[PDB]
């Protein structure tokens, strides 16, 4: 792929290529682990994503293989800055800001696919699980870790696995904390497909590829209809949303913002009440 | 208003006029009580009005005054015929079809109001509660009865009450048994507006009417709205229904349609993904 | 077995035999998509099964195979009477009718098991979804196409899949809109047993059977406690409406007629307030 | 009314008479707060209301006047006794044990009526707020303090408060800590009905009796149901619970229980599928 | 107040003064209706009060009064840029961006409320209704007009609202398009209270200080419970979110944390298993 | 090494470590509960609960039976059912089992239900409710009710959905059939699988990876999980934990001794976090 740079970060590399975006997590020193700046820079790339029409199918993966020739996806936060309340920003400010960039992954009208190549542990392993979707590599390692490095995720990082997995299995992962390999993950429903390491990016390309074929609209119903099943009152924001879209693309709907522009009364007198 | 007959039955009327249909329960010598055959052509009169492209509009209220002197809209369940395990119909079978019946009114995307003279008691209580809005005469009395008469509505007439009341009087309502008057009744915030008697089919043909001059596609899509926050997957079936249906209207979806139909691949290569 | 038809129609065959109905969608030259009257149709024959006492279990499939050799379960909305809006019937009106047939299949009060053949595709595969149980055939093609044809299914299409093969699998399904072989579908939890073409019927028969050996109040009161999970307040409707029913058995609740009938004050002092 | 004592504790009163149980929380001297041994004899007195077939309602209300002439239902936890992690208990534990009562007095059988007379403040406050009716005598004032305390109760003391009052006002009611008066309590939605001081027991009694001359199967239905619209799982698992109760009482149910016993098929051929 | 400008920008003003941030909509020759631009930069101004340590509440009015002498909070989108399927921004970008305003105001963890004088009518609704609290001028009228001007907000302005005035006076809002005072909508129970017009400013800044005098941790949590009740997953994460903020400053969960980073394994042995 | 902690009639309840195990002892009628039986169960995960040093809690039958069989649990005793539920000594109709369900449900330890061979019926809802499942390679599940005249609509099919998923949850109730223990993985509902004599050193073992992690951390974690499940009474316990933590802040510590010292509470230093 001739992928092109499309901003210059700190903590992660950010590409395009058609309608794929790209963005890489690149603290291969720390497994890939997340800092605060590096949520701000992940939560503007995804943002700069959103924003381009052009764009229908983000790929996140981390940079690898490191010197010791170990592959990640993400460690989750960075324990090297966690202070009291959260993790400390240059300020001084304790964050959990992964939270917001957790939100937005989840409600970002483009399908986001996790390329997971070893580790996606902690909070990298919330971060997968929150993509719509997931491609493993074969050497790809998951797992949750916070009762043992006292942290836990009882949002998303809970509920939605249980979504994903079921009850029984979503429960052993958090309790235990143990590594699930490639295979474990996919037979239990949270890994899409797997591949060989070296054939990971072109498997993500491919299914970005067979997306990007399809309907905008269709897509962006579909994915706020997910959410809709999980988020309540926010997820009917975005599936009512995408019907007030639609609804601005009628005829019947511009008579009544033509009728208030013209100060005049509506008529809506030639439209059915359909069954 | 020049009211129509529309067809004919036993125990009810049915005219329309306008966009306007109007249902009539007509057992005044029950206090307006339902019995099987009673819910069968008031779900039949509901589904004509349903599928008249011309009626926005419908509004549900019971025959009166009565020899007696005293109005009803609706007494529930007639006892007389309730056997072991429902109210049994002509043909031997118990029933409890009032409960298809409010799944009609709750789901069809047309606006019914109740209009409520007099007594609007257990079953007929739930039926009020159930319909869009509910107009009231000055003389309206409302209440259950249900564990003073050895029954009970454990479905809308609980929760979709406690919806509208709030928990503490609607338990109130279901525990004791009492009636309350129509100023009660639109004070606790279960009737939308109160009338002297002479005056209820005006003011309901007049809220029919504001409601008539408005988008019919906005409409059903709030109506569905507000059931999603109620209904879980069913209601996201109605509300996402309607998203689907505006999705038909857009030249985006058109070419998916064409496509197939010509046996080539669809080209959406010109729609953006929005943010 | 000894299928006895039991009503005429033009798009499906309906067939009974003991406490088993058995409906064939035929339109077999459309691999059995649907229109508006085959839907009407469907409805029907639905609510005459659920209607008839003595069936417990209803069997869906699709006529097959045709004249070029393949199977088809259905292949959702027949594309070549598709309008603005929905789908256009015989009257000039769009329609989604399948969605009042969604809701009936998932409502009435006994088992349906969509036998899967060959293509089971689009608002086909979301019908096989919302029947209680499927069994497939080694033959079955499994798959949505919504965003490919420009439409989709954000109700139960999407909803109550992510509650059948979770979140994860369910997206795939949707935004890349592939086929699914039959053991693919097993595995992701969406098909409950799989068996070779020839023995399709005999198994859908067999599971239909130790259905009919079972306590029907049981029965029911477990399809409403499934649906409960997943509708809100309409599944406590049809779960407490069960309740009711229940309670209509009663010597208790009997109490409660009678006093009103007598027109005396209710006597529950015998009855204990159980913990 | 002759009450009797019905056991003796030391933080509380409880005394029975005909159907009617009546607790009394007894720390004049801390306007009635509760300590870990407070909840606990409460808990153990709902327990032996619940337990005792003869008693169908519990009035729930607090000691007074105090010397000062002042009086109060609760002013929630001891802040005397409040330490590190909970409230301290005699042992050295830190407790939320309120947490346990409160789920006792929502899922409980039996209606629970809080009687308010002047202070219902803090824990005291949700406890006022969990109980299924609330009576108000002229004098009682209403308010959270967890924010000004340094407290919360973001279980029922929040969600389950706005399903009473609404989201604007149950905000109002935790930011700002102030405090209301029985009318302000009344208009609200929270209070079902204020009276003057000397005549709260009364009403009490009388609203009692009104539900123990019911059907106490339509009423632990009905208190199912209720919860049911906000419990999730746990709802479904009362109201289920009550289902199946009354399934028991059935005959279709005991053939299978017969069945089992004779060590023989069981047989439901008799049965029909209703509709 | 001695209010100090905090950030220039087109379409709207932003002060502070102690613990209180002041955002004004600042268009009154279009009632305050919202732009694309006048969305981007409430964002901002929200963004910034939440990035604020020192900023406990925040006060949101519109400009007034006009040289026409009228008062307008807000008049929702600005219908004057309304093309196809949003409203146009200045790069020809259609845009709904309103939605993403509501979900910070609505999950920032600081107290907003807005301050109402004059209209506050369709979006501008809707934008007040999402603030925590609402305080309205003895002037303001209320109401929807989707219906009327082919719009609608099926997402928060539906759901949300109704779990503010019930179910009954939700459609009737939504259906009608009427106007309300601010005594039917403090009646109605979606106005925390009411006040002349020249009292506005100074009883906002009142209520802001009695929570500015709390407890910011206290505060955050209610807010996200309150969430809770409405957002499913999406509440939870917010409620978890704080769960964790908490535990973060424990010293059983910094354990954890320095158990990692000193490569050892962590001793929690010295921690109970509390009740 | 395990201890006698407690006496009862109808199981058998030890304590060794961490680790509570309670065994349902009524092997002769394949450890079918009547009401007495669940009282002492209630009675023991209560104690567990209480218990400070307690993290763990195995579940299992005794066994092997006399006949050589093995059994978790067959759920309520048939043989004591009568109008409206199962009688007890006094006379009275009961259905308790969901009073226990509620406990081992929402009490802040993990409950690890160890099955070999028979979870039937009631006995399959209280295999399903505990927090995890392992099960011996000999081990039985399957539900009962439609043949037996009962169901279970409570947990017994909405959360058993959250596990194994609509289709097949329903299936396993409509045809009462039985599963193994590799189609009971298979299908989601336990954890692992192994041989009939190392069942109760797995559950130990599995013990001892979640006794080395932190307590605030795995109650925090199970209130979550039931959130997802129980509305209100989720958030209940979710923020219950929230209340728990800010109990241990010195910000919520202001708030009581200013109370206590009959002053305003000085909250002036504390920020407004994002
Ligand atoms: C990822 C894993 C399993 C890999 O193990 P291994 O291959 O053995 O690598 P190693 O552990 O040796 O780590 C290599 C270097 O990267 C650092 N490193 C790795 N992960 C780090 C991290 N998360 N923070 C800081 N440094 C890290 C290491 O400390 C080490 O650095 P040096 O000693 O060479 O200097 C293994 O490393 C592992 O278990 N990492 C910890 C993962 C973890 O526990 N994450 C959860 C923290 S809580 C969280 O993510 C979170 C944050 C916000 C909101 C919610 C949340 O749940
Ligand atoms: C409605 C009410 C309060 C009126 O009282 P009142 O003005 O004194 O009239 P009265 O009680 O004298 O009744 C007049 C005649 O109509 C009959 N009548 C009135 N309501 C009836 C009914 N529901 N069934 C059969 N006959 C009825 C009466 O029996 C009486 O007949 P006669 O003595 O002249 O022969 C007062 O009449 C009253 O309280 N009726 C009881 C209403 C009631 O308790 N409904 C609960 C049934 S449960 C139900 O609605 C339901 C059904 C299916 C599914 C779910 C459900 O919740
Ligand atoms: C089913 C499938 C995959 C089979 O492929 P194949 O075996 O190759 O058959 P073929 O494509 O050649 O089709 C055979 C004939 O049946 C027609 N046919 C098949 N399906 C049709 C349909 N759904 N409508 C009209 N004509 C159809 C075809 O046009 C063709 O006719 P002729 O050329 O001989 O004239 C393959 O045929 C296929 O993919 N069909 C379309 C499936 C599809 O995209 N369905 C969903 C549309 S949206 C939906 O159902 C829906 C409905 C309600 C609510 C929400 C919703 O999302
Ligand atoms: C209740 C109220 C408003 C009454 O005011 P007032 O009439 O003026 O009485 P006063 O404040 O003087 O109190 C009288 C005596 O009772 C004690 N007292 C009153 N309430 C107490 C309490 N809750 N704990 C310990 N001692 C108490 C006082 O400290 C005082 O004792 P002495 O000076 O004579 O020694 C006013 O007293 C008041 O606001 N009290 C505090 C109420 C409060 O803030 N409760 C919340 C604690 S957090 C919570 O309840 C909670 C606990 C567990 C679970 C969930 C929860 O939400
Ligand atoms: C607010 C109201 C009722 C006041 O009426 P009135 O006092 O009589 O003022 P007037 O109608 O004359 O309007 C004054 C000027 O401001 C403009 N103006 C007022 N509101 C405007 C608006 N929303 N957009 C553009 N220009 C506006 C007017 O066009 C007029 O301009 P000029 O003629 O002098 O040039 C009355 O003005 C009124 O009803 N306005 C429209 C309110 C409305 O229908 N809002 C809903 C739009 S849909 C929406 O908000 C939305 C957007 C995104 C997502 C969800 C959503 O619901
Ligand atoms: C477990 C099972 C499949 C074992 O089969 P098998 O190995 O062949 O043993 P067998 O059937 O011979 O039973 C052995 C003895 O134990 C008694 N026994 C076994 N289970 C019993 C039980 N549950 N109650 C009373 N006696 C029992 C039997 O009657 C028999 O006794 P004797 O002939 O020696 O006298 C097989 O035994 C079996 O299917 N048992 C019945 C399981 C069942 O249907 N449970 C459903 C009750 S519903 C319930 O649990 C419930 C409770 C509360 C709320 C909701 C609920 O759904």
């Amino acid at each position: 792929m001739d992928w092109h740079i499309a901003k210059h970060y700190d903590d992660i590399l950010y590409y395009k290529a058609g309608g794929i975006a790209k963005i890489v997590i690149n603290r291969p020193h720390k497994r890939n682990a997340f800092r605060p700046q590096t949520v701000f820079e992940l939560y503007d790339a995804f943002c700069n994503a959103r924003e381009d029409n052009r764009i229908g199918v983000v790929l996140l993966t981390g940079a690898g293989p490191h010197s010791d020739g170990k592959y990640a996806f993400c460690s989750g936060g960075d324990q090297s800055v966690r202070g009291e309340g959260g993790y400390i920003d240059d300020q001084g400010t304790p964050r959990l800001n992964v939270l917001d960039l957790q939100r937005l992954i989840r409600s970002m009208p483009k399908v986001v696919i996790a390329l997971v190549a070893g580790y996606a542990i902690g909070g990298g392993h919330v971060l997968h699980l929150v993509c719509d979707l997931t491609i493993a590599a074969d050497n790809a390692i998951f797992g949750q870790t916070g009762p043992k490095v006292g942290s836990f995720d009882g949002g998303f990082g809970s509920s939605y696995l249980a979504r994903i997995v079921g009850q029984k299995k979503a429960r052993e992962i958090w309790y235990l904390c143990r590594q699930y390999s490639a295979q474990e993950a996919e037979r239990m429903g949270m890994v899409n497909t797997v591949v060989p390491v070296d054939r990971l990016e072109e498997e993500g390309i491919q299914w970005a590829k067979e997306i990007l074929s399809k309907s905008p609209l269709a897509i962006r119903c579909l994915k706020a209809a997910f959410n809709a099943d999980c988020d309540g009152q926010a997820g009917l924001q975005e599936l009512a949303g995408n019907a007030t879209l639609l609804y601005y693309m009628t005829e019947e709907g511009s008579e009544g913002k033509q009728a208030f522009l013209e100060k005049r009364p509506p008529d809506f007198s030639q439209y059915p009440w359909l069954p």
